[PDB]
């Protein structure tokens, strides 16, 4: 058992509706107004081809920028200096207002929601995960603190070989609906999390997407809100965003917090703007000044043993769902596979959003090229 | 085999991507920008409870209207007189700009797209279905004309007992993704259609949702466009709609033309406005004056043997995916289970949209109440 979860709608029974019951009362009143949450759906455009390149200023300092963006399978690119959009790029076929999957940049959004609840005193990072989700007792999450989940400093037996269906990575996707279910798979994401085990050691960084879903579960238990709603209430609805964001949901309606959010590049930049504004957004304060300060400060360097990150950023670290480069510019970034970045450049009070679709989830090759672009663009914003 | 179908994206292989391949190249470039088409997803609101009742004028002639709307599980109600919204109602929890499933009102939208292609000379209703979809040879659709599909005058062995999983109604839903698949089910909607049989007789009305999906298939074969795109290009994009509409799609990306469209009440009214404007919309002509005239004129009365319809509308009929009351007002309406109506009242140059969620798909009880409301509202618009 995974305990109480926020009902899909007011008064809904646990796990209702399902793909086989949404047309039945009393579920249909809700389902008829949110069918996309139950059945894959396509947009029928209200609007009746070519790449849009408006790199403005930085174009002079980076003459071959568009080509570099093409080489890194860039779909959407936007630079926000202060409150102004100073550079934009959208591939042919991708409109400026189209939404794009954020992959793990979604994690930084989840950490932000947790941060908001910490400010309210609803979540104490020093407390064990089980203080909020007792059902995780007996799992790898029995013992570690919420902060250790936030900083991903929990050793977990997590097979990362996607080529193997038995791997935890593939199983995580199947449990959430990102891939076709197989006989024996956990019923939902909550159940999947309870099956995770580890040797009990903590303190060393281990990137694991399951950690973020545990954070979302904690958010639900402390607020009583579906993660989908909590993400809106504590973050999205305060950004004065142009469009709603979307998030994939599993069979119980639980949002895939670790990587299922989609939004426009301009709106994602509003999240960065909030971080560079001490945690304040147009609709109100999202997180405390202290939380933002802690994110920019970075996590323990000693815990960061991922050579894939430290080879590029020797003094890098990770904290509260954000990757911290530890470079001379103090760059911090939300990162997602296939080339997604919500890059913060505090020195120039700028935010760089790059949403892409590399053929591979991750290779040193793509990261070298991607980071080269983000760093060059950041430097191009320096006063001269 | 079901023949050629519009690729999900430029250059996509048949049936790609699937739930298990969307993260792989070259599918991911498209999938990352349209994930809702692959995985159930929820909206994360950009906006931070009570029913909204603005029945305006008709309120005086129909004092208990709001109560009548509540009794018929009304979610959204809107009356457009000419180009003006003269009355509106939205239940608590349903925003004026929220979208609602249209169920079979979706059929009238599909018929409109077919009508547009008839005007272009791309579709000849007198031609057999097989002239456009040869793969339907050997099925109940081998012999009948496209017009007979439009008017639903084809006898089909179609078990309507949803309580039975083997029924065609339940099988249709499973083949399209509206319900959990079962071993042996057709792979997609196209395949399901090819399994349909009948005694060969035609001429008598038989309401069958499979007919509309055949129309959508014809649309795809004649235009080379996914039905989702054709619905936008030939109709939605010409309405100057406030929001995109959405349509559920099966595993191949084929839109559920017979009942999977969702849109706002105000936008649905724009479709009615176009019909009352001789087929012209703000973005251009959608269908010919003749097509609209034929819809308002009705189908053959003798073909209409559905007592459930004729008991209320003795001179009623059906043509080109629209129900024609044949009443003294010449009312015509798009109709969907659970209380959906796109009701046309030419006498007062008005359109009435009623989107609901009755607990039951259909009962004489609900229809009596629903039609009573639509008729009373129509009469309340008459000059006095
Ligand atoms: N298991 C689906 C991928 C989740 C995103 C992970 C990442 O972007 O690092
Ligand atoms: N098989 C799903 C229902 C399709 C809608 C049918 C109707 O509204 O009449
Ligand atoms: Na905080
Ligand atoms: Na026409």
């Amino acid at each position: 058992s995974t305990g109480q979860h926020p009902a899909r709608y007011p008064g809904a029974a646990a796990g209702e509706p399902t793909l086989d019951s949404w047309q039945e009362p009393p579920h249909n009143r809700w389902a008829f107004a949110h069918l996309g949450e139950m059945v894959p759906s396509a947009a029928v455009s209200r609007r009746p081809g070519h790449a849009l390149a408006r790199l403005g200023a930085i174009a002079a300092q980076l003459p071959d920028l568009e080509q570099r963006l093409e080489q890194t399978y860039t779909d959407a690119f936007l630079v926000l200096r202060g409150t102004e959009v100073v550079a934009e790029y959208y591939r042919a076929g991708f409109a400026p207002d189209d939404r794009h999957l954020l992959m793990a940049v979604s994690k930084s959004l989840c950490g932000t929601v947790v941060g908001a609840l910490v400010d309210e005193g609803r979540i104490d990072p020093a407390q064990p995960v089980t203080e909020y989700v007792p059902e995780l007792a007996g799992s790898v999450y029995d013992g570690p603190s919420v902060l250790q989940v936030l900083d991903m400093q929990i050793s977990i037996d997590y097979n990362e070989d996607y080529v193997d269906p038995a791997s935890e990575v593939q199983t995580h996707d199947r449990s959430a609906g990102w891939s076709t279910r197989r006989h024996g798979d956990p019923a939902d994401t909550y159940e999947f999390l309870t099956t995770l085990r580890g040797d009990g050691s903590t303190g060393e960084f281990q990137y694991c997407s399951a950690n973020t879903d545990v954070l979302a579960w904690i958010v639900e238990r402390v607020t009583g809100l579906r993660y989908v709603e909590a993400l809106s209430t504590y973050l999205w609805a305060k950004l004065d965003a142009d469009r709603d964001a979307t998030i994939t949901v599993d069979t119980t309606g639980f949002g895939f917090a670790n990587g299922g959010v989609s939004c426009t590049a301009r709106d994602l930049a509003r999240v960065g703007r909030m971080m560079l504004d001490g945690g304040v957004a147009p609709g109100g304060r999202v997180v405390s000044e202290d939380w933002v300060r802690r994110v920019l400060a970075g996590g323990s360097h000693e815990a960061m043993t991922d050579k894939g990150f430290t080879n590029t950023f020797p003094d890098g670290s990770y904290t509260r769902q954000w990757w911290c480069t530890g470079n001379e510019r103090g760059n911090v970034s939300g990162i997602g596979i296939h080339g997604q970045n919500l890059w913060l450049d505090p020195l120039t009070d700028s935010v760089i959003v790059k949403l892409s679709s590399w053929p591979d989830p991750y290779t040193e090759h793509w990261h070298r090229l991607q980071n080269g672009i983000l760093l060059d663009v950041s430097r191009a914003l320096d006063a001269v």
